[PDB]
């Protein structure tokens, strides 16, 4: 009976109806995330609408469809022409998204633009969780989580800072020339990700502040809400962001 309100009547997705558009995924632990996901509420976090185990159902979980699809592909698409404003922006929805989510004490483990979803407003939720979570991700995972297997809200603050470099190459895949078993090493050399050109300097120290070495030392989100949200508040919507031909 705790999962009653969750629940509604008359793998992969699909496609479906109530009019709402929605996107369907397809046992007492799949009762139970449907209540915990249900919990979640945030404008920059992808709700669940309901649950199906009726009858038998498969399960099916119902999500609200989200008219623009991936975060990634959107900024990828070549008629798409986001401004230097845009992006920001999107990078701000997504660090207030997990900015409440880090309140929940919830920890992503999976934040990439893949996983952020966009709707008809151009808000930008964060996905990829609960119920509709499925796929390492060696490329956006912070550098202690990669030697401990331990993941963090700090370590979601490392995997923020890769997804604000994709956002500003739009969509350009995270150090090309290296290979994820290798990463490690890379990384202990001395090396972050390179300034994108399309990137202001104080957004590129925010990258190199999410990366920090010791996790205590990297910013909470909230910090990174408030300081992107400056960011974002100093540019008009003139600057258009292109793609490097490298990527
Ligand atoms: O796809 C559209 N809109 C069409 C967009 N088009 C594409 C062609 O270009 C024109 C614009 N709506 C949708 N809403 C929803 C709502 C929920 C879900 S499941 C889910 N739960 N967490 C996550 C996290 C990530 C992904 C994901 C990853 C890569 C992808 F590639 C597509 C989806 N899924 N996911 C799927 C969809 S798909």
């Amino acid at each position: 009976q705790a999962v009653q309100h969750v629940v509604i009547g008359p793998g992969c997705v699909y496609h479906g109806t109530l009019k709402i558009h929605c996107a369907v995924k397809s046992v007492s632990q799949f009762l139970t995330e449907g209540i915990i996901m249900k919990d979640f509420s945030h404008p920059n976090v992808l709700s669940l609408l309901g649950i199906c185990l009726r009858s038998e159902g498969s399960p099916l979980v119902v999500l609200p469809y989200m008219k623009h699809g991936d975060l990634r592909n959107f900024i990828r698409n070549e008629t798409h022409n986001p401004t230097v404003k845009d992006l920001i922006g999107f990078g701000l929805q997504v660090a207030k998204g997990m900015k409440f989510l880090a309140s929940k004490k919830f920890v992503h483990r999976d934040l990439a633009a893949r996983n952020c979803m966009l709707d008809e407003k151009f808000t930008v939720k964060v996905a990829d969780f609960g119920l509709a979570r499925d796929m390492l991700p060696v490329k956006w995972t912070a550098l202690e989580s990669l030697q401990t297997q331990k993941f963090t809200t700090k370590s979601d603050v490392w995997s923020f800072g890769v997804l604000l470099w994709e956002l500003m190459t739009r969509g350009a895949p995270p150090y090309p020339d290296v290979n994820t078993f290798d990463i490690t090493v890379y990384l202990l050399q001395g090396r972050r990700l390179l300034q994108p050109e399309y990137c202001p300097d104080p957004l590129y120290e925010v990258m190199l502040k999410c990366w920090h070495p010791k996790a205590e030392m990297r910013p909470s989100f909230s910090e990174l809400v408030s300081r992107i949200s400056a960011i974002f508040s100093t540019f008009i919507g003139e600057h258009y962001v292109h793609v490097n031909a490298t990527y």
